[PDB]
């Protein structure tokens, strides 16, 4: 089956979120499109996109290195698209800005811009954990900028409990 997601909890009529590891996520439903959260030379050394590419057995990286020197570097808020590998058919690499590292907020908006060029995602929630912004701020971009259909897998039920009463206020 296509885009077989389960178990998540409708919040818009185009977002949806699970308390998950966007890793075992992408495994079972093998979405058409896998968001990573990237950074400008797609180094995945860790967090989000270090599981994703330690999960492709590091194909990831391989061909991240080969796109970077054809094409040089992301900017903070842009994308690209590469393979999805055994985790999804296309992978959406978007950079999110890293406000522990003094990029703009405002960023973010741009960020969550690129998931509206394809249908259906499976996605992280944008900037949080340690690149340092707050993640009800993240889920509110989220839901006022994405209009085509997006399944959030946050892998934290602390976290996760507190977005969703955030939204339910
Ligand atoms: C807010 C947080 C709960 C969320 N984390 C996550 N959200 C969704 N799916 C996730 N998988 C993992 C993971 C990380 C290591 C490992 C694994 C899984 C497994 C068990 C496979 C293993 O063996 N190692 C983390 C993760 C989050 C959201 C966004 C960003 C971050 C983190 S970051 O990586 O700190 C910086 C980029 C932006």
């Amino acid at each position: 089956e296509v885009n077989s997601f389960s178990g998540y909890l409708k919040l818009t009529d185009n977002v949806y979120i699970k308390n998950a590891d966007i890793v075992e996520e992408a495994k079972k439903v093998k979405p058409t499109v896998v968001v990573n959260a990237a950074n400008v030379y797609l180094k995945h050394g860790g967090g989000v996109a270090g599981a994703l590419n330690k999960a492709t057995n590091n194909a990831m990286q391989v061909e991240s290195d080969d796109y970077i020197a054809t094409n040089g570097p992301l900017k903070v808020g842009g994308s690209c698209v590469l393979s999805g590998h055994n985790l999804a058919k296309h992978c959406l690499h978007v950079v999110g800005p890293n406000v522990n590292k003094g990029e703009d907020i405002q960023l973010l908006k741009s960020a969550y811009e690129n998931f509206n060029q394809h249908e259906v995602l499976l996605a992280p929630l944008l900037s949080a954990g340690i690149f340092g912004a707050d993640p009800i701020h993240s889920l509110r971009v989220c839901v006022d900028t994405v209009r085509t259909n997006v399944y959030l897998a946050v892998f934290d039920k602390n976290l996760y409990d507190k977005l969703v009463s955030s939204f339910l206020e």
